[PDB]
């Protein structure tokens, strides 16, 4: 029993964290086999950030301009290339601690663990979700760039995020491990802002099914709803549209609890209308949207 | 910016998790040097000295990854079983066994069959239970803090209470709380809110730019404790006020000035507003957790 925001064990990722320095800029890198992956803005100064020409800044660099430190050991850079917004530094030593891994690009609503690091040293691990507006509500101070997001299934680490920047509202933006940003963001200090964020509906429903599995049914009602009527109501509360794919994905949780997806939708409609009336659901006074259907099945 | 419930990196502890099987019971063990520590109920009104004397070393099967460790000795220390093995753990980190106080926080590496599945942050409640996330097979999972390169082990999971909360021991086998390792009618006592932690979380909210709850008022320690007692909040001591000193100096909000803000939140609610994305007052971040997360301390 119990339901917590749970992160994956971070050990396999801790053994990949290195410090990357170029000039006066120091950030984190991910060392897998003989390559160190890091944000390409490590080659920029503060002035360069307004309109940097990364190809022009990179051509002026040689291998020995990049200092890579793994623990108390200096790695030698023997090659470098840029792939989108990621810099790939070829080193002379393969990481003996390289886990079994994949690079995966995730969709909004998906969750992952973040290993926050400073100077190539891990400081903490937390769980979060890719928001519908493609930002993440993380906890990152200056120097955390290059910290990574991941999931672990079986013995395989799936890297899905690399941290690049903090937006003016305090939220964070980054890329997949191929250096493609999530969202309409650029690694430029131009006027950028997070779009209006919405609640991840399929995740709130999964969390309501987790509450039922743990013995809480106070919020259920005798009503049902059509998918279209549910969406017309939910959009009025800034909730993401619920698609047929979402209904299909909730199938297993519906079968385990005996409550139809559209009946759980009717319960959500009523919670949005009434609030909690001094009550909590799984120890929370707000409707939680950072647990996916997959996370609920895994933890419960 | 940002404030998350953050756990310590679990790598140093992952390298110590093993599977312990005795008869039909399988749980988790902690392998440090040549000893495996696990709950003594793995041998199970039990008489543990009588149940243990009937066991031989080969009755305990210890699995570290895909390798069987051979048990060469066994002894009991309070509610923990210590299994001497032939191989010292080459991944043994620098460590200490520490007993924590209610209100203190720690990371839990939840394990099943000696395999870590997740890491989360929690606090030892004033009633000595922990609000964890544990299923059958999680016994022997451990709680810890990391300071510098040293792992301080503070908790080992033993059981779940009827309200869904959890009970366990320190690594010397002494239970936290009035609990026993037997199937008997046991219940969590009435819990209270950890006041010093709620104040630390209010200082974290101010540091991150949330100030709507601040007011022009201050209070005295005695008046605040009369209010705290009414709302099932733990008494705030002079030690708590001293511990909040650094956060008070950084934000310019005196501890009894923040107590006056907390009194207003307790008497009037939040009025549709939130603090760090929460509609409840959070008490599972200590003053040290707030300082550590708002400064980026590494391990
Ligand atoms: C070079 O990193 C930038 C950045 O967003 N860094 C950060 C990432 N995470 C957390 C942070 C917390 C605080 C902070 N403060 S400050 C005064 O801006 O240095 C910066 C952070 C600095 C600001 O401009 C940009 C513009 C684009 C890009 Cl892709 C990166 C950055
Ligand atoms: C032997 O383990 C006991 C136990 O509390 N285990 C658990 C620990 N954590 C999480 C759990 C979640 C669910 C669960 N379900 S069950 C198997 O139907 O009891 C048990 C859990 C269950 C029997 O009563 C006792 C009596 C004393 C002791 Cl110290 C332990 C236990
Ligand atoms: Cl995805
Ligand atoms: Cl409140």
């Amino acid at each position: 029993s119990g339901f917590r925001k749970m992160a994956f064990p971070s050990g396999k990722v801790e053994g990949c964290m290195v410090q990357v320095t170029c000039g006066t800029t120091t950030l984190n890198g991910l060392w897998l086999d003989d390559v160190v992956y890091c944000p390409r803005h490590v080659i920029c100064t503060s002035e360069d950030m307004l309109n940097p020409n990364y190809e022009d800044l990179l051509i002026r660099k040689s291998n020995h301009n990049f200092l890579v430190q793994a623990g108390n050991v200096q790695l030698r850079v023997i090659g470098h290339s840029m792939q989108n917004c990621v810099l790939k530094l070829k080193v002379d030593t393969a990481n003996p601690k390289t886990p079994k891994y994949k690079f995966v690009r995730i969709q909004p609503g998906q969750t992952f663990s973040v290993l926050a690091c400073y100077n190539g040293s891990p400081s903490g691990v937390y769980q979060c979700a890719m928001r519908p507006n493609f930002t993440i509500k993380g906890s990152f101070l200056n120097g955390s760039c290059g910290s990574v997001g991941f999931n672990i299934d079986y013995d395989c680490v799936s890297f899905c995020y690399m941290h690049h920047m903090e937006l003016p509202t305090g939220v964070h933006a980054g890329t997949d491990l191929e250096g493609n940003f999530y969202g309409p963001f650029v690694d430029r200090q131009t006027a950028q802002a997070a779009g209006t964020d919405t609640t991840i509906t399929v995740n709130v429903l999964a969390w309501l099914y987790a509450a039922v599995i743990n013995g809480d049914r106070w919020f259920l009602n005798r009503f049902t709803t059509t998918l279209n009527d549910f969406n017309l109501v939910a959009m009025k509360y800034n909730y993401e549209p619920l698609t047929q794919d979402h209904v299909d994905i909730l199938g297993p949780l519906s079968a385990q609890t005996g409550i139809a997806v559209l009946d759980m939708c009717a319960s959500l409609k009523e919670l949005l209308q009434n609030g909690m009336n001094g009550r909590t659901i799984l120890g929370s006074a707000l409707l939680e949207d950072e647990f996916t259907p997959f996370d609920v099945v895994r933890q419960c």
